[PDB]
């Protein structure tokens, strides 16, 4: 049981400008997206599919966090570890919807900012949520990239970004791996938290000018793990440990962690036995939130030009492999 | 009856002027003969020679061509029967300053006198000029569709997002012909309804390349003009096709790969020829060994860099003279 | 003989320092060690560690790399022995720095005191300068012709088009041997003859550039002196070949594709060596396994960003060690 949400952007200044005529129509109520497939040869041939979400072009950053992540949130918070993903062409928000932008000339805080995307948002909610509710918790953050199946590790204290990680199988744990080398920070409040998204971020401006076809081509892990103490009466103590992965992969346009990903859904939908994580850096890294018993959930982000006809399809029928809902009359 | 083949060599461009280029090409208008000088450096006399049904040089100017080639072809159209025309070679080579041409600066001169104009502006001249004398009745349809990575592409279309995509299917009606489903045919009433459909044309396509990959040099281009022609009652149906080619030197390149393919089964004779396997080889199933008269325009660089493509586009031009079509 | 190998490292440039970029090479000219630290963030200990024939680090100068280098090598081809030395290494690593060098901006410099000076400007004014001496009868001939995409063009032709082409045959009066057919090879009388030749070969080369793809990193370069000595009464002749590569992280790359598996089967003593399969290899045919004695000059980045290209190019470099060539 994977959660499967779909977000189409609005139309961008290129789009605009060529005058571009809209293909998808979303129905927020009816869980639709409807997709216009026949050009100019045929005007009411319609291809449709049905998700458990559909967030139009006119969505606020706020109503994805409040839909998809507080839920999952709370999974975490109980101690599990979960995934979330972003999907699809290369220019369709996916980079906006897990992680947004700055409204230019500082003009909100960074939490009050609209433009935030789903790892701000979240960071602020754990610390808002776990202050009031009582008990003691720590929180720790990593960020790393994967390009080429290399890695990058945004948030270490080494100024070259291209020193590379390594990943090792972890003895403590069969489902695990240990990234030797990744800096994990902790985050000790709330006010703590912008300084590390503005290092991880620079970094990354870096790795693009370094690399070929950086931005679209890698991978992005953001993790979060909270650990949560409790006392018994009589002094014991009883950790409970929250585990959010944040994935913002390479563009779908047509990379062995991304077709790798795809079996490993598939194998996940149709339960056949042997499930490939082994195959891709990616997986291996994500194999321990996924499996079921773990709530994982996948933003599709669609755009709606006409020119994206085909490259659509191809995100939505992805999605829809992920999970497969017949539709209503 | 064979495809008739001419070769139009242009002059040197600027960024070969500066680059202080040689000719390697020689044309004899008279013989109809290219002689291409292959050997560089290294051996100053080798030659390649190709006889043509007609040789356009350096100094051949838009109104030579339409004259020679045009004039003639035309005339056939008129008398109801179908003709097409496509320009081939290398990019850069004036496949488009042949096809359509281009406006003199500064608004110097009337879009039907502008010495650059190409073979499908004056075209539109002629048939009016042509027809409204001879004192038939008559109508005149033009459309203009692009074919690039396998998808049509509609230039004269009223919609105004260039991307929307045509649809082709066999025609249940012309054992050789297609349906291209979608496909505004324009009613030409006149000729001074004629610039402002063309210009609406250039401007689509012009959005067309912002939005696709090498759109310009990747595409194939087909301008139609269906004329209806009435004179008891006795009425002739006249169709030519003006095709500007993908260049040469070349999913994507499909239609470019296929034609090729179809031209060599014609000129060996192999008995199945693979028309269904391209967009653009559908198309030009009736203009390749069916009953339409076609002719082909070669173009080429004079230049020594280009020496390669040039023999090349040579050679590919020369073969096809060998296939025979069989009009009406 | 074996052919000698040295690696020269070249300093961190502009985007290296903006990027903040940490150095994994390590230097010993004393141990003649190239030492490279592999295992970035996670693992400090790991290196891989290579022994050359000779190393220069960062801060070697054009005439460091001269002295220790060329000086030797030129020794020799005046005593009428045969010598090529090749750079090899990753676009931007600094192979045609090495071989050729760059002009001082302003004239502050003449050519023959430039510290930026490569090779060739070196070798050039030191030829003259030992055998003005001597006294005895000499005579000197340059050439220069590069290959891109398995084309032969030459630069110091007087032909004002870069691309008329070269050709190439065996060489009768040779078994391992090419003539090139067209080349120019130009008597340089004086040293005072020497600037304005490499000025109109750069000239041409830069020309080249603007009319090819990626002309000046998918291209190689052949530089050739040729010195005959009148001495008993015999002629006694020394050839120097300097060539600088296409980068190694690469018909576009057929010549380094062979150079490639050339060298392998120079090191596994297999039967039959792909000489022919590339004009690079055969150009370089006596260099690699011949009478010809041969140096290879190693470039390398000293940047974590490079890791993997610097190992490859220090593996290739390393394993050519094992290579004898018979010289005279
Ligand atoms: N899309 C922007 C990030 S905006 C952003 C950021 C931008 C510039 C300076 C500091 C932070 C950001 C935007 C809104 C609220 C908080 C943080 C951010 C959010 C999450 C993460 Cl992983 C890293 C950075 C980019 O990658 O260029
Ligand atoms: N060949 C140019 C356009 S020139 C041209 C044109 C250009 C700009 C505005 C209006 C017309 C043109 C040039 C000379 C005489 C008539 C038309 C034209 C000719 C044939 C066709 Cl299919 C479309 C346009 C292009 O590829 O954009
Ligand atoms: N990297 C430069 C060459 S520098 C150089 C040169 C540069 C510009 C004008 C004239 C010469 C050069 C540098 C220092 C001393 C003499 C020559 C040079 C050296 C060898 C040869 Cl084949 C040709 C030219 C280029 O090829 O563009
Ligand atoms: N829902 C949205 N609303 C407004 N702008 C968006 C939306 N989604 C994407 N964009 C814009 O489109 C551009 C490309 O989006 P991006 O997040 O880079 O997509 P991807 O990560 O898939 O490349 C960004 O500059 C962003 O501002
Ligand atoms: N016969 C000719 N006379 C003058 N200019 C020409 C001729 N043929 C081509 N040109 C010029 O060369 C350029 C390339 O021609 P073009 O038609 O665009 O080549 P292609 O369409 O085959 O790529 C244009 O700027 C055009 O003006
Ligand atoms: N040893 C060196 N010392 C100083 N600068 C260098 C050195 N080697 C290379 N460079 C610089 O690196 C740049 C690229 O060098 P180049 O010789 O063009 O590389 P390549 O020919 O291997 O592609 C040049 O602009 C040159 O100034
Ligand atoms: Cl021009
Ligand atoms: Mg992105
Ligand atoms: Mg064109
Ligand atoms: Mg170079």
């Amino acid at each position: 049981n994977i959660q499967v949400v779909v977000r189409c952007r609005p139309f961008n200044l290129a789009e605009r400008k060529a005058s571009a005529h809209s293909i998808v129509e979303c129905d927020p109520v009816r869980k639709e997206v409807s997709v216009r497939t026949g050009g100019l040869a045929d005007k009411s041939s319609r291809k449709t599919y049905t998700f458990d979400m559909v967030f139009g072009a006119s969505t606020k950053q706020i109503d994805v966090y409040r839909s998809v992540v507080c839920p999952i949130l709370d999974e975490v918070i109980m101690g599990y570890n979960c995934t979330i993903f972003a999907y699809g062409q290369t220019g369709t928000g996916k980079t906006f919807t897990m992680e947004g932008e700055r409204s230019p000339n500082e003009e909100y805080t960074w939490e009050e900012d609209p433009l935030a995307g789903i790892i701000p948002r979240t960071l602020h909610q754990i610390f808002e949520k776990l202050t009031d509710n009582g008990t003691e918790f720590s929180v720790k953050v990593s960020l790393l990239e994967i390009y080429n199946e290399e890695l990058f590790d945004l948030l270490n204290p080494s100024s070259d970004v291209s020193e590379r990680l390594q990943m090792f199988d972890d003895p403590r744990n069969k489902r695990g791996v240990i990234i030797k080398g990744l800096e994990e920070i902790t985050v000790h409040n709330k006010d703590e938290v912008y300084q590390i998204l503005e290092k991880g971020a620079a970094k990354r401006t870096t790795a693009a000018t370094l690399m070929n076809a950086y931005s679209s081509r890698s991978h992005s892990v953001f993790s979060v793990t909270i650990h949560m103490k409790e006392t018994t009466i009589d002094g014991e103590e009883l950790v409970k440990i929250g585990k959010l992965n944040l994935v913002d992969l390479a563009g779908s346009e047509n990379n062995q962690s991304l077709l790798t990903l795809g079996r490993v859904i598939t194998a996940l939908v149709e339960r056949t036995p042997h499930v490939p994580y082994r195959e891709s850096k990616l997986t291996r890294i994500l194999q321990d939130s996924l499996g079921g018993r773990t709530r994982t959930s996948i933003i599709a982000t669609i755009s709606p030009a006409s020119l994206n006809l085909e490259e659509t399809l191809s995100t939505l029928e992805y999605a829809h492999r992920a999970k497969n809902i017949l539709n209503k009359p």
